[PDB]
């Protein structure tokens, strides 16, 4: 199977984001079941144009993704898009059931929600783009991406 956790072991330098509320919300804190910093990533502004990015360093085959909100807070993502690229540019949106896919997100701060992809993708870089978030807070996010070397 192609389902090893690809994010949990990455150093901070593998993560980037559109913005962060502060250093404690840096994108390297966006790891499921971990509570460092603010307990997850949050951008300084919550809209439809933020992103959390991971660079796996080379191409990985990806079979599933999992998300959580920001630890013990009102910040969580309720639906999201996934984009991927081999180059870091020309992002490709993940498609499922005939359209760009909106993944159901979280409904609380700490439940993990894992989705098996209909079809695996191959990518060096992944971006998670929040589409909506909890109305009583902001975007807050921790992730895992499951896969293997391409």
């Amino acid at each position: 199977p192609c389902d090893e956790p690809l994010v949990s072991g990455l150093p901070h330098v593998a993560f980037s984001s559109s913005s962060s509320i502060s250093g404690s919300y840096s994108p390297g804190y966006a790891k499921i079941n971990k509570r460092g910093g603010a307990g997850g990533w949050s951008p300084s502004d919550s809209d439809h144009y933020q992103w959390l990015q991971v660079d796996f360093g080379n191409r990985k085959q990806i079979s599933a993704i999992a998300t959580q909100g920001r630890y013990s807070s009102s910040d969580w993502v309720t639906q999201y898009r996934m984009l991927y690229s081999d180059t870091g540019r020309n992002w490709k949106p993940y498609h499922q059931d005939g359209n760009i896919w909106a993944f159901p997100g979280n409904i609380n701060s700490d439940g993990v929600v894992r989705h098996e992809l209909q079809h695996p993708i191959i990518a060096r870089y992944v971006r998670i783009v929040p589409l909506d978030w909890n109305g009583e807070g902001r975007i807050g996010l921790r992730i895992e991406v499951y896969g293997c070397a391409a």
